């Protein structure tokens, strides 16, 4: 129901905005590889937010 | 250091988070959402990992 898709939608929003963070302090820990992994990880995360959007964006 | 186990943590969050939503997806039958989430999850598995072995202990 909404509640459900809500909460997914939410959760989709808040672990892009986390990939960023994250890909910001690994390049602050000069991490290198990590960063690498973390900005591909934001591109994964950023495709699913707009596709649970399409479906629970209302 | 402190600011290595942040990120670290974080990591691991993002991996443990993108589990329960893949799983949330699957009670939906969100399908084309939920197969995008298993290989967010995938990836998110990976750089845990990775992070693990350069900043844990």
């Amino acid at each position: 129901g909404t509640k459900q898709e809500k909460t997914a939608l939410n959760m989709a929003r808040f672990i892009r905005s986390q990939t960023l963070t994250l890909l910001e302090k690994l390049n602050e820990l000069d991490a290198d590889e990590q960063a690498d992994i973390c900005e591909s990880l934001h591109d994964h995360a950023d495709e699913l937010y707009r596709s649970c959007l399409a479906r629970f964006g209302d």
